């Protein structure tokens, strides 16, 4: 793939479904200027990607005080993301997300950040941290079956923003 | 660029690495087959983010061992740096006597398969990499040269993939 820490990172552009659960199309240039959490995982209706998407949407505020946007992305339709988000939480489902899904049905992205699984045409779990200006800090690339931190994942942001600030900071 | 692939081979390598005894030993990933390995690169010796790492990684290196994991640090320094690093004490700002042994890179080859050489900068970035007792790649983890790495997820993720080996197995 094509993303290197220290440089700028893969940009898309692609259909997601948002919060207010409609579908629109985004592009990781949208939210320059902000820090973002851009984490793939493989499909939709599966059993360890729903513990990991609630609980980014369900901590979506914590990110926020961080001026942090996350997306998550897979290659299933937007569609099907929908599908998913609509299914009663009590039974399965995602329920109300805070947060927006990508759809990459071409798997352009996902080889674009190096995290496609080519003999089946789905991501691996990857999560990058890219800063305000658009730079690749971070890389997480976990195989299928092992999910993801949100608590680590804060941990990052806040000390990449924090070393980040330590030479602008006032003298006194 | 680089060779580390999930659910592929960890790319092997052989090279000095200065053990917890104080000797210089020649060692190989292939060495550790039958174990997880926890296998992390840093910058270079002598620096201020990194030796609190490795102490980190150090101190705790029996909560590896619980989980029949081998710890292994690794920079491009010489094995001579390593061992003078070793052998300056932690209160001077040194390491002090280790628990895990320090692969020397000179070559830059080892951070090169692991796709963590900082292109014109000779250093590689902060890598670690969690490769099964089969030898297979299952987690890549990159930072950036200002942002330390964590024991604790570590260990989660070891725990994790030794937690998912107990079912799907096909042989
Ligand atoms: C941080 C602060 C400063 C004052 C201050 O009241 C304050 O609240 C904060 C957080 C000082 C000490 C004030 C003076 C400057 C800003 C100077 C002066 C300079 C001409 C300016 O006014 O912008 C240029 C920047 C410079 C040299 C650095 C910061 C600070 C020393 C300063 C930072
Ligand atoms: C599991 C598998 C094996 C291959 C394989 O392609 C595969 O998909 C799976 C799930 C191997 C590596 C194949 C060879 C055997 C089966 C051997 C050979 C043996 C003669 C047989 O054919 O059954 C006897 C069993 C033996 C020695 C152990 C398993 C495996 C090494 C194997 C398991």
């Amino acid at each position: 793939g094509n993303a290197k820490i220290g440089h700028p990172a893969p940009n898309f552009k692609a259909t997601a479904v948002m919060p207010d659960g409609q579908f629109k199309d985004i592009s990781l240039s949208d939210y320059k200027g902000k820090y973002v959490v851009f984490f793939f995982y493989p499909l939709d209706f599966t059993f360890v990607s729903p513990t990991e998407i609630i609980a980014f949407s369900d901590r979506a505020e914590e990110f926020k005080k961080l001026n942090c946007q996350v997306i998550g992305a897979s290659v299933d339709s937007h569609f099907s993301h929908l599908a998913w988000v609509n299914t009663p939480k009590k039974q399965g489902g995602l329920g109300p997300m805070n947060i927006p899904l990508v759809s990459d049905p071409k798997r352009t992205i996902a080889q674009d950040y190096g995290v496609l699984k080519a003999d089946e045409g789905i991501s691996f779990r990857g999560l990058f941290i890219i800063d305000d200006k658009g730079i690749l800090r971070q890389i997480t690339v976990n195989d299928l079956p092992v999910g993801r931190s949100v608590d680590e994942t804060l941990r990052l942001v806040q000390a990449f923003q924090f070393t980040d600030k330590h030479g602008e900071v006032c003298p006194a």
